[PDB]
């Protein structure tokens, strides 16, 4: 288990955008027309403003950033809204659930981008 997380850690930093989040939000907001994922990141609003489930939003938001070319867990995390389950939880459950969503999200996009 632990060794599989270190294998994921090296894979993300190898596929990361290598650019700071302050630059990422510029490319995020000019690479797509109006969209649910764009509404969250380009206006700093929260899931309750778009009336979506916080766990469902965390899925589509995380998979989208990976397709944008950014994959560092600190960049993906920093762009999540206030109501994110990966930002508001029992603290210890925050880090646990974040990796469960991050590891499965990266699994779906990496098999999709290498297709």
């Amino acid at each position: 288990t632990v060794v599989e997380f270190e294998e994921l850690r090296k894979e993300l930093v190898k596929r990361d955008s290598g650019k700071p989040v302050e630059k990422i939000k510029e490319e995020i907001c000019t690479k797509s027309p109006p969209k649910l994922i764009k509404e969250i990141i380009c206006e700093n609003k929260t899931y309750a403003d778009v009336n979506i489930d916080r766990s469902r939003g965390d899925w589509h938001v995380i998979l989208y950033l990976m397709k944008h070319g950014v994959t560092d867990p600190d960049k993906i995390l920093e762009l999540l809204p206030r109501d994110s389950k990966a930002k508001e939880n029992e603290k210890w459950n925050t880090q646990k659930y974040f990796v469960i969503t991050l590891s499965k999200a990266w699994s779906v996009v990496k098999k999709y981008l290498e297709a």
